[PDB]
């Protein structure tokens, strides 16, 4: 992978493997996930960032966390094919930033995805959120395309859409979900792309089988800590639409929201 | 990835991925597993399978894996390039053999390898059999006549017994269920998902203060999409050496049996 020619932004080629697909034999939505994950850490790197954070963050303690993820797929890649990710950030003033994502089939040069995900500041040991402040902004700025630049630009688009929150009873779940160390990330969190798994795992298997996920929009509202337990709770809303609550399975305590919507094949 | 020179071996170069590493940065060993997989698989793909020989598909036989052992002497880190090179040799009617030998792509020292053991099996009834000699001579073209061990040595770990623990286990972790991600494009349970599951058992001040080296691992019975799995670990052993039982949570039917070998950092 490398920067793009003005610096402003990152691309990178992946070829899909063979335990990244699904029954379609084409990637699932979690690789796809992941991947956008990949092509974001080794753009934060190529900028000049220590193996995550500007000189004001650190000195702060303070963290980019994201608060919401939306994706949209409009073809899955298939086994052994090359997928290639443009990658960029904008500054979103002093509510946080944006990290948006162009996935292109590399051998036909088309559009087969698109993804924007929403991030704010926290400070890392009390998890209070904060406001950007003017230094952090003006550190991180010179990395970023100053003029508007976005993924889903159309007026009205789904990734802005408020989430309403499920009502109990809920039409399909699934219960007891608790992560094993390999949804951990490096720092011992539970990794952002396992409650995208979480939450697909309500979905009844006929729907998965009958249908193709076209869109999902994920709102991160606390986390899941390695100890915890977690049910997935769904309803249809409506093409398929659902409606998604992952919340702790003790105590009721929401940890996300999200819509999904579903193609017939 | 290409096969090598005389066509009777597979090489394939991969850097490592951010989500792919633990807590120290360095890669977990269900990401070297996976990777495993992946070379295996494009090696099958580059000998002309479409993986099943004439012969297999028309008696509704497939290739499942019985046995797994690796050894890790450095865990590769987050974006270093590990090359790693995979086999095949025929063990008579037996069954058949892979091996892996990992290494670092910068500095030419093996860093890691790896042995399976394969047996033949009817798809639909789960029957094993022998190889017979119509298959045997299908693949036999593919693979080096003469020995080539990953594993030489005259009483390496790789053959080595296991015996079944007796409850009670000295450590355990009830009640876990594959997710969609933990299945294969076939939709059964992915074999690299059985090593965490194993690893589940095992206390996380062992993991916070000990680098694994060797596993092996036995796999005697699938677990399906809707099973429930238990882990249970007991310490036999400056090395800490642990046996390992997976089974059923309701009836306690035994699915894998294995050990472990952890020096400490
Ligand atoms: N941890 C991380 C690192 C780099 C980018 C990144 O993008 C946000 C995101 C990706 C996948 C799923 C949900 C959210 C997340
Ligand atoms: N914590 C984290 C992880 C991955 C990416 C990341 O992006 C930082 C960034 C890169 C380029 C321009 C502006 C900001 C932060
Ligand atoms: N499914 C598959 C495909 C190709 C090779 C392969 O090697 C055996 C193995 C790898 C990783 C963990 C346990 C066993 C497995
Ligand atoms: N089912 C399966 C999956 C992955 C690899 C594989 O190996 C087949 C093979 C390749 C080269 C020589 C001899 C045999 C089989």
């Amino acid at each position: 992978g490398s920067l793009t020619e003005d610096g402003l932004s990152y691309k990178e080629k992946f070829v899909v493997r063979s335990y990244e697909v699904g029954s379609n034999k084409t990637a699932t939505v979690e690789t796809i996930a992941n991947l956008l994950q990949e092509v974001g850490c080794n753009h934060a790197q190529s900028v000049g960032f220590s193996t995550a954070t500007t000189t004001t963050m650190r000195k702060l303690h303070l963290i980019w966390v994201t608060a919401r993820m939306h994706i949209e797929i409009y073809k899955y890649p298939a086994w052994g094919d090359v997928v290639e990710i443009e990658t960029w950030c904008q500054s979103e003033g002093r509510i946080g930033t944006r990290r948006d994502w162009i996935l292109k089939d590399s051998v036909t040069g088309e559009v087969t995805g698109r993804a924007t995900s929403k991030w704010v500041m926290m400070n890392q040991d009390t998890r209070r959120l904060q406001k950007v402040s003017d230094d952090v902004r003006d550190e991180y700025l010179v990395f970023c395309p100053q003029e508007p630049r976005l993924a889903f630009p159309e007026e009205n688009n789904r990734s802005l859409k408020k989430i309403p929150k499920l009502e109990d009873p809920a039409q399909y779940s699934m219960i007891g979900l608790k992560p094993r160390r390999a949804d951990l990330d490096m720092n011992q969190h539970v990794n952002n792309v396992t409650y995208i798994g979480w939450v697909l795992e309500s979905i009844p298997q006929e729907i998965v089988d009958t249908h193709e996920l076209q869109v999902i929009t994920l709102d991160y509202r606390r986390e899941c800590q390695q100890d915890d337990v977690v049910d997935s709770l769904t309803t249809t809303t409506s093409d398929s639409q659902f409606l998604h609550l992952l919340r702790l399975s003790g105590d009721g305590q929401e940890i996300n929201r999200g819509t999904t919507l579903w193609r017939k094949k």
